[PDB]
C-alpha cells in the first residue's frame, strides 16, 4: 500500500544521497517498527519499589544498572531482588514477558593502578548474585579488562564486560581495550572532565563507529535528559543528544540521575523510548548497510555468513522480522551488526542470554520455557512458532508479512547455517 | 587459511579495488583464472562441424549450445546434424567427469509482414525434434514474439524464445520485445547493415545492460572471431571484442561461419573459451553486484529473496559454488542474475532444463537420474550430495570448502526459500 | 596514500595530523567517524557564526567588548521583551563596543544587528506591534530581521512590506516555530533570505521527540538552496546558572554544526545568564572542533551532484574556486563583493578554506556573518583612478589582513575571486596566488 | 532537443548500469572528435593528393614505420605530408596541424641498435615531433633513446611501445621516464597469450589515465579494411572500446600504409570515436579521476581542475587555453572534460604534439606579438573564439572557460575566466 511507504521515513530511506535523505525527513511520517536501541536505567531511591520498577519495564527499561559507587552490598542485593520480582510479575504471560538484564557498574580504581580491593569484592558479589553485565569503570588498558575477567573467576565466565572509557588513556588505547572487551560505554561524565568538554563528541562518534565496525555493543551514557531529574520535560539539546546518539550508531542509551534519584524516572524512560523510535526510522540504512558490508572482512564462519545473507534477504523483501534461534545470543549479535531495519526476534531457552542480548541493537529476546520435544526438528519449529505468536501479539507481525528464519543444522551453540524465507499465516 | 597465492589468482587484487579506475590499474596478466568458464559458447553447426567425431572435439573444447541456421540447409540436413550432436553428446554419458548436456537451438530464416510460411514449418520441425531454444530472426515488435510462441504448437510451450534484434525497429521497440521474450540476441550482422556500423556498439552495450537489469539471457553474436574462418589465430580486435562482450555482461557468445563453414571450428571454440575465462575473472564484481542490487526492485518472491541472500553469502565466504535444486531452471536463473563469482551448480531431473540453463551465465547443469526416495527430505539430500560429489569430481570443490545450498520447503517448482552454508566433508 | 604522498612530503606529516585531516581523507563515512582524533587540533578560524541575545546580562559596553573578543558575530534584540528606548540603548552600546576596534582596520571585526519580532498571536495578519518594531528597526539601521511565527509565504511578504522602501536591504530570516511553518517550508524558504529553526516554540507546537527531524530537514534544504540557516534555543541552557554545560549541550552544538547550520544562537544564556562571555567562548570552542570533523569529501560531492547546472558566471566561478581550493589545501579564498552574493555562493559549497570577503559596504560586511565560513573585511580607502588598480589594492588588503590575523603564512596558496567590470553581478575570474 | 543529443540522458544516469541502459542509437554526437587518429604512411597513402583527403578525413598524426623503407623514402613521405598540410595554411582559422612520428625498428636480438641510432638522428634532422620507441623493456631503454636524440632532439616526445612481457612487468618504471605509451598489440599478442592482451591494454590505459600521460591503442583495429570497404563487427567494437577504455590515440597500420581503403579507414575510426566519446560515463570518470589525482601546489595543476569543474557546471562549449609547451592543455585533458580544449599556441611543434592528448584541439597563432602583453593575450583568446566559431565548436550565447597565466613564458598558468560568447 501507499500508506505503508509514507511511514517510518521510507521516502527518506529511498534517497540516493545523504543530503537528499535529510531533505526528505518527514515529521508526519510515523514510526512503525519497535524501538531497537535499548534503554539502561540506573536504579536508586527513585526507582526501587517493585511497583515503580513494573511501570519502568512497561515504559521500556531493558537493563537495570546498579551503580556500585553508592550503597552497600545489602542495598544492591535488595535492588536486585526488587528488579527480579517486578520482572517475574509478568512471567505468567510468556508471549508478552520482557526479560531485563542486571548490570553492575563498578566504583573503579582511584589514585591506584589496578582493580581496587573493593572492586574485587563487588565483582565477586555480582557473580554470587547472577549479574549479566559489568560496566567496568575507568578502563585504561587491556590488562584492566583481564583483571576484571580474573576477578569474576570461573563461575563468572558468562558475564559480559562492557569497558567504560572515561579518560584520555582509555581513548588512546581504545583498540586494545575493545579487542578484549565484550563492548564499550562512552562514559561522558568523567570523559568531559578528563578531556576538554568540546572534544567529547569526537570521542563518542569515534568509539561508536569503531564498535559498529567491530560488531560489538556500544553504550552512550551520562546527562542525556539531565533536566528531567527535576523538570517534567527535557531541553531541546537533550532530545537532540538522544536522537543523535541513535543516529551515531549506539546500541544502548542510558539514564543515570534521571532514573536513580529523579522525580520523573518513568517519564525519563518513556522520553528515551519516544526519541529512539523517531531516530531509528531516520537512519540512512542505504549508506549504512553498504558501508558495514564493504568494511566487514570475508568470513569462513557459517553463522557470520548466514547473518549477512539473512540481512540482505530481509532488505530485499521488507521483512517484518528476522526470527533467530540462539543459545548464547551470538547468532542474534551477528545479525544485529549489519543493522537490519527488520526486528531480530531472538528465541532462547537461556535466561541469561535473553537478558544479555539487550546490549545488541534491534534484538528482541523471547525466553522459551517449554521442555525439549523428542524430535529436534519439531522442537525447532515450536520455538519458531513461539516467535511468530509473540511477534503477532506484540505488534511486530501481521498475517501476510514476510519473515527471515535463521536456524542451524544440529543442537547446541555455534551451528547456525540456515536462512529460510517465511510467509506469516 | 586460503593462502596469499589464492588471493593473487583470478584477478582478486583487482576485485578488491575501491574504484573502477583502480580496478583496471590492478589487472594482472600473471594472475591466472581458476574458476570454470561461465559464458556459454553457441556454435553454429554446418558442413565444417557436422561429423560425430568433430562434434566430440567441439564439446571437449567448450561448446554448450549447438545452433542450426534454418536460413541454409534442409529439414533432412538439420535433422542429421541434430542426430550427430545427440550421438556425440551421449558418447560421454558413461563418465560423469566428461559428460556435459548440450542445448540445441533453431535459428529461424525470418520474415514480409508477419511470420513466414517457411518459419511456421521450421518452428513445427523444431518442436517435433525437441529443440530447446529458438533464435527468432528479425523480431521487430512484441506481436512478432507472440506469433512465434503461437507457432510453437501445443507441445512446444517449454522451448525458449531468444529474440534476435537485427534492425532499427527492434532496437526502438526493445523494451516491449524483451518483456515477452525469454532472452535476446544482439544480431550484429544485420544490425550493422540496418543501422550505421559505428552505432552497433551502442545497441550492443544498451541491450546487454537492459537484459542484465531484467535478469534475462543475452547473446552477443556475429563476426566475433571472423578471421578464424581462414586463419588459425584471430586478430587483436577479435580477441578484444570477445573479452569486451563478456565484460559488457553477455550470458552467451556465438560462433557463426567460424564453426559452420571455416577451417578451424575447434580452434575457434577453444579461443572463445580461453578469452571468456580471462574476461570473467576481470569483471569488477564489487560495482556490478552493488549496482544490480540497487537497481533491482524489492521482491516478495521467496525464490528472488533467497537468490540475493545466497549470492551475498557466497561473496562473503568466497564460496566455491552455489548448489541449487531446480526443475525448470528458474532458481538457477535468479541466482545467475546477481552475477556471483561462485559457480551455480544446478541439479535437475529435467533434461530440457539442464540444456536450457546454458543460456544463463555461470550455471553448470547436472542431470540427476536416480529414482525418487520415499522420504522427500532424503531425496533432497541425495541431490545436494550429487551436486557436491560431481563438484569435487570436476575441481570446483575440495574438502573444507564452503558452499551455499539453495533448496525449497516442499516439492514441486516455485517454492525455493532456503539458503544453507555447508562446509564440504 | 598516493593521492597525498607528495603533498605530505611538502607540507609535513604534522600538518596532515591536524584539523581532522586523516578523518577527512576516509573513503567511507563510517571510516571517517572511526578516524576522528581528540588529539587532532583545529587550525582553521571558526566559520559558524554566533548570534548572542543582548539583554541585562550583556548590555554594558565593557561586557560587549569581551563578547566581541569571545566570538560574537551577530547581536540579537528580542522585541518580545524590553522597550524601544531599551533596545535603542543596547544597539548604541553594541555600536560603541564594535567601533572601539575600528582604529586598526586590518583587525576590525564587524558585528551584525538583528531584530527578533514578537510575532502575530491568536490573530494572523502582521501584528500592529510588529509594524511599529519593524519601523524601529529600519530607523535604527538593523541588518537582519528574525521574523517570528512565519506560517506561509504571504507572512514574509507582509514583513517585507512593513520594512518599507528604506528597509529593502535588510535580510529576512523566517523563524519556523510550528507545524504549518514546517509543512509550508519550501514556499517560505523561496521568498526568505534564510531560516531559523526556532526550537523553543517548535518543541511545544510539535512533539518534542520530532524536533530533530524538522531541524535536520530544514538545515539540509537550506544547504541545498544555498541560504543561511540558524539553529536556535536551549543550546547551552544550563550555562544560564552554571559555568560549564552538560554533555547533551556540547553534543547539541557540535551536531548543529555537523547538520550544516550556518549560525548557532544563545538566548537566555547571554541575555539573562550569569556567564554570557563563557557561553560565547563555549560555542566558539565547540564549533571549531565540529567544523574540522565535517566529512567534506561526501558533503562537497553531494552538494555538486544535487546542485543544478548554472549559466551564471558567479555561480560557475564559485564552484571552480572551491574545487581549486580543495586541490591545493588553499589557506583562504579572497573574494571581492559588493552585496555579499559572491561570498554566499562560495560558502554554499562548504569549502574548508576561509572565505575572506573584501567589501566597501558596511551593511554587507555585517550581513555576510549569516554565511558559514565568510570572514568580512571592511575596505575604507577611497577608489583608485584605475579600476584594475583599485581591485588589486582590495586583494592586497585581504592578503595583509589575512597575514595579520593568522589566516595566511608565506608559502600558502590562495584563490582570488574577482569580476571583469565594476558593480554587482559580474564575478567571473578565479586566480591561484602564492603568498610571499 | 539539446539534452537528447550526445548521449546526455545516459550521462545523467545515477549508475553505470543505468548509463548503459540509456544509450540511444538516435542520440547524435555533436562535439568534435577528441581521440586522435595516427595513420601509418606508406605506398597506399603517400601522394600529396591522398594525404589531403586523409587530413580532411581526420588524420592527426602521420606515422613512418622505420622497420620498412629507406631514409630517402621516408624523407619523401615527410615532404608530401608537409606539402599537403601547408596547402590549408592560407586560412589560419581552419588550418589543421599534423604531427610527424617516427616508429623505430627496435633492438631485435640486442641495447639500442645501430640502425635505431641512425634513424633517430634522421628524425632529429627532419624535425619529427614524436618517436614511437619499439620494444621498450626497461627505463634504461628510454634513456638510451633520449641520448640518441642528442642536444637538438630535446623537444621530441618519446612514446614507449610496450610489446612484450618484460615491458608489461616493468610498466611503472617505463611510464615514469616516458612521455606516453603505445599498446603495441601485434607483438604483445605473440609475446604473451592472445587472450591476455586485453588485460594489458585495459591496465596500461588506466595507469596512463591515472598518470595524466598519453596512451595509444595500436594494431589490427580495422584489419579487414586493408582489402574490404567496410570493417567487421569485432573491428568497430574494438575501436569503440579502446576509446571507452580511455585511449588518447587510436592507430591505423596496414589499413593506411598498404591497404585499398586508407581514407575510408580514417573516416571509419573518426565515425566510431565520435560515437564512443559521447557514450563515455563522465559522471563516474571525472569523479574517479578527481579522487585519484593527488593534491597539488602547482597553480597550473590547480587551475586545470577548477577549469574542468567550472566547464561541467555550465555545459561549457569549450575551454580555451594559452599554452607554450602544451602542458597547460595536457593538464586540462587529464581530467577528461566533455568541453573541447582549444589550445592556442605560437609553437608549431607544440601544436602538433598536443594531438597526443585527448580532447585537445590545437590552433597555431600566426600574428606578431602586441606591445601590451595583456592585449596580446586577449587577441589569442579572440583567435580561439573566432576559429571555434568557424569550426562549429562555438555559437553566440555559449559559455567558455578561458585559461591563462599572470606573466609571459612557460609554467605560469593560474587564471580561469567564465566568458559568454559574443
Ligand atoms: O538473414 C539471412 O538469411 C542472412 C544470413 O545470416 C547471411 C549468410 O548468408 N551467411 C551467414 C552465415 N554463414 S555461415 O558460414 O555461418 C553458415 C554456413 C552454413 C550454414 C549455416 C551458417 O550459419 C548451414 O546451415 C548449412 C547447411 C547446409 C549446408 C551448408 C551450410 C552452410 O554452409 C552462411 C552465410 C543467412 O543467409 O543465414
Ligand atoms: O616491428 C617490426 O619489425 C615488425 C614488422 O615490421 C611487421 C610487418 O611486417 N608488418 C606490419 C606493418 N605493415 S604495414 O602494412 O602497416 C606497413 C607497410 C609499409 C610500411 C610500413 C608499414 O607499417 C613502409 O614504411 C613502407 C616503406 C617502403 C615500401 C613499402 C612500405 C610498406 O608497405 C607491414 C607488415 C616486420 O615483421 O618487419
Ligand atoms: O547463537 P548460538 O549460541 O550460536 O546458538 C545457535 C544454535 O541454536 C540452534 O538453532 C538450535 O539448537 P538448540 O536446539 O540446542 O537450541 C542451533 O542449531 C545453533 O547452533
Ligand atoms: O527452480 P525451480 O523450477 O522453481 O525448482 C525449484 C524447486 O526444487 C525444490 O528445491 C525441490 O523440489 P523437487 O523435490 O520437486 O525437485 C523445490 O522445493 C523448489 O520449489
Ligand atoms: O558579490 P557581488 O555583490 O556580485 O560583487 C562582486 C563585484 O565586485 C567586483 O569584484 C569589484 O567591483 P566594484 O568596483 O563594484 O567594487 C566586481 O567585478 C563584481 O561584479
Ligand atoms: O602551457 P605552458 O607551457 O605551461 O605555458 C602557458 C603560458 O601561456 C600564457 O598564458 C601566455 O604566455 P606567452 O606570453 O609566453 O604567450 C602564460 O602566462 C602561461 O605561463
Ligand atoms: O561513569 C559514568 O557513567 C560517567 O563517568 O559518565
Ligand atoms: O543472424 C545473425 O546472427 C545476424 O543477422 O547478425
Ligand atoms: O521564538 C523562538 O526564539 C523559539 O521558539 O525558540
Ligand atoms: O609495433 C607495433 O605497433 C606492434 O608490434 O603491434
Ligand atoms: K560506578
Ligand atoms: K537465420
Ligand atoms: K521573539
Ligand atoms: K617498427
Ligand atoms: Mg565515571
Ligand atoms: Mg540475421
Ligand atoms: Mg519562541
Ligand atoms: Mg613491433
Amino acid at each position: 500500500g501507499t500508506a505503508f511507504f509514507q511511514q517510518q521515513q521510507l521516502p527518506a530511506a529511498m534517497a540516493d544521497t545523504f543530503l537528499e535523505h535529510l531533505c526528505l525527513l518527514d515529521i508526519d511520517s510515523e514510526p512503525v517498527a519497535a524501538r531497537s536501541t535499548s534503554i539502561i536505567a540506573t536504579i536508586g531511591p527513585a526507582s526501587r519499589s517493585v511497583e515503580r520498577l513494573k511501570e519502568m519495564i512497561k515504559a521500556g527499561m531493558n537493563i537495570a544498572r546498579l551503580n556500585f559507587s553508592h550503597g552497600s552490598h545489602e542495598y544492591h542485593a535488595e535492588s536486585i531482588a526488587n528488579v527480579r520480582e517486578a520482572v517475574e510479575s509478568f512471567a505468567g504471560s510468556p508471549l508478552s514477558y520482557r526479560p531485563v538484564a542486571i548490570a553492575l557498574d563498578t566504583k573503579g580504581p582511584g589514585s591506584g593502578p589496578g582493580l581496587s580491593e573493593q572492586d574485587v569484592r563487588d565483582l565477586r558479589f555480582g557473580v554470587e548474585h547472577g549479574v549479566d553485565i559489568v560496566f567496568a569503570s575507568f578502563v585504561r588498558k587491556a590488562s584492566d579488562v583481564a583483571a576484571v575477567r580474573a576477578a569474576l573467576g570461573p563461575e563468572g565466565h558468562g558475564i559480559k564486560i562492557i569497558s567504560k572509557i572515561e579518560n584520555h588513556e582509555g581513548v588512546k588505547r581504545f583498540d586494545e581495550i575493545l579487542e578484549v572487551s565484550d563492548g564499550i560505554m562512552v562514559a561522558r561524565g568523567d570523559l568531559g572532565i578528563e578531556i576538554p568538554a568540546e572534544k567529547v563528541f569526537l570521542a563518542q562518534k569515534m568509539m561508536i563507529g569503531r564498535c559498529n565496525l567491530a560488531g560489538k555493543p556500544v553504550v552512550c551514557a551520562t546527562q542525556m535528559l539531565e533536566s528531567m531529574i527535576t523538570k517534567p520535560r527535557p531541553t531541546r539539546a537533550e532530545t537532540s543528544d538522544v536522537a543523535n546518539a541513535v543516529l551515531d550508531g549506539a546500541d544502548c542509551i542510558m539514564l543515570s540521575g534521571e532514573t536513580a534519584k529523579g522525580n520523573f524516572p518513568v517519564e525519563a524512560v518513556k522520553m528515551q523510548h519516544a526519541i529512539a523510535r523517531e531516530a531509528e526510522a531516520a537512519v540512512y540504512h542505504r549508506q549504512l548497510f553498504e558501508e558495514l558490508r564493504r568494511a566487514a572482512p570475508l568470513s569462513r564462519d557459517p553463522t557470520e555468513v548466514t547473518a549477512i545473507g539473512a540481512v540482505e534477504a530481509a532488505f530485499k523483501c521488507c521483512a517484518a522480522a528476522i526470527i533467530v534461534l540462539t543459545t548464547t545470543g551470538r547468532s542474534a549479535q551477528l545479525l544485529s551488526r549489519y543493522r537490519p531495519r527488520a526486528a531480530v526476534i531472538a528465541v532462547t531457552r537461556s535466561a541469561q542470554a535473553a537478558r544479555q542480548v539487550h546490549l545488541c541493537r534491534g534484538v528482541f529476546p523471547l525466553l522459551y520455557r517449554e521442555p525439549p520435544e523428542a524430535i529436534w526438528a519439531d522442537d525447532v519449529d515450536r520455538r519458531v512458532q513461539f516467535g511468530i505468536e509473540s511477534g503477532k501479539l506484540r505488534g511486530f507481525l501481521r498475517v501476510g508479512d514476510l519473515v527471515i528464519v535463521v536456524t542451524g543444522w544440529r543442537p547446541g551453540s555455534g551451528y547456525t547455517n540456515i536462512m529460510r524465507v517465511l510467509s506469516i499465516s
